[PDB]
């Protein structure tokens, strides 16, 4: 599925870039022009959310204590249910991705870099399994870039 593949492309690249401090220069797939604009957006908005909500993110990180792939697996099963409840908006979706980047930075600190790709997959699974129809209706990643346009 195309939407899953493009979402994972953006989400995995943003989480790994936040954790390592280096950009991925490997080519993107079809819709690469949109994925580059989505990453430019996440570098502005996602970095901003992590800074402005640092104390809440630290509290959530400390309580969840994600330190391995099994932790990511267990948490993704419950978060598919939690993320399905309540209103859907681009603010909620960028906060999920921003929290993923916050966790990815912590995983690099505890020498668990190998857990960033499964984390990006679970973030993508949570997002696409619960919001597929909303994402499609809101013009997908083009809609995301348009909503946060400066
Ligand atoms: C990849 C994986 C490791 C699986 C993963 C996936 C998701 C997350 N979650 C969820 C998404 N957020 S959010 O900040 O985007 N958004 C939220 C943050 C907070 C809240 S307040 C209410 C949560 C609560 O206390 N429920 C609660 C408390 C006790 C019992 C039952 C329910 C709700 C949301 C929201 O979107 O529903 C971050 C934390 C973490 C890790
Ligand atoms: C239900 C619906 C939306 C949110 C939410 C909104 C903004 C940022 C993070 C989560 C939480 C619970």
């Amino acid at each position: 599925d195309e939407l899953y593949r493009q979402s994972l492309e953006i989400i995995s690249r943003y989480l790994r870039e936040q954790a390592t401090g280096a950009k991925d220069t490997k080519p993107m797939g079809r819709s690469g022009a949109t994925s580059r604009k989505a990453l430019e957006t996440l570098r502005r908005v996602g970095d901003g959310v992590q800074r402005n909500h640092e104390t809440a993110f630290q509290g959530m990180l400390r309580k969840l204590d994600i330190k391995n792939e099994d932790d990511v697996k267990s948490l993704s099963r419950v978060m598919i249910h939690v993320f399905s409840d309540g209103v859907t908006n681009w603010g909620r979706i960028v906060t999920l991705i921003s929290f993923g980047a916050f966790v990815a930075k912590h995983l690099k600190t505890i020498n668990q870099e190998s857990c960033i790709e499964p984390l990006a997959e679970s973030i993508t699974d949570v997002l696409v399994r619960t919001k597929r129809d909303w994402l499609v209706k809101q013009r997908g990643w083009d809609g995301f870039v348009e909503f946060f346009h400066v």
